[PDB]
């Protein structure tokens, strides 16, 4: 409905291709904190928090090291997913880039399960772009 979803694609950590994507679903949410800002006297758009689930496979053997380097630098890792949209005609686009993705609960062992198997994880995101316009 107001939920976006997609199937095949790729997951990236900066310039590194780190997994393939089987599917995703995402929803945008109005929070009370966003409601306060939009009501400020002194200004028709509103901030939003993105949340979803994504299913990953063919995880890179380099994920362990890439995450360790993020921790060393002090930077929580932020990803990009590219995926084939469901119902592309409704969007006027065939693919989506879901950006600034955070995985609050994915562990090193979860990444491990996704090398030879598949892993479904919740995620948050803050922006997106439509790709392959039609």
């Amino acid at each position: 409905r107001n939920v976006m979803s997609g199937t095949w694609g790729e997951l990236w950590l900066d310039g590194n291709k780190v997994a393939e994507v089987k599917k995703f679903q995402a929803k945008m949410e109005f929070t009370k904190e966003d409601i306060i800002i939009a009501g400020q006297m002194g200004t028709k758009y509103m901030g939003y928090k993105g949340k979803g689930s994504i299913t990953l496979y063919h995880v890179s053997s380099r994920m362990h090291k890439l995450i360790g380097e993020k921790i060393k630098r002090g930077s929580e890792p932020r990803f990009v997913a590219i995926s084939k949209l469901n119902d592309p005609d409704s969007y006027g686009a065939e693919r989506i880039a879901v950006k600034n993705i955070a995985f609050d609960d994915l562990t090193l062992a979860d990444w491990e399960v996704g090398v030879k198997g598949e892993i479904e994880a919740p995620f948050t995101f803050t922006e997106y772009d439509f790709l392959d316009i039609i």
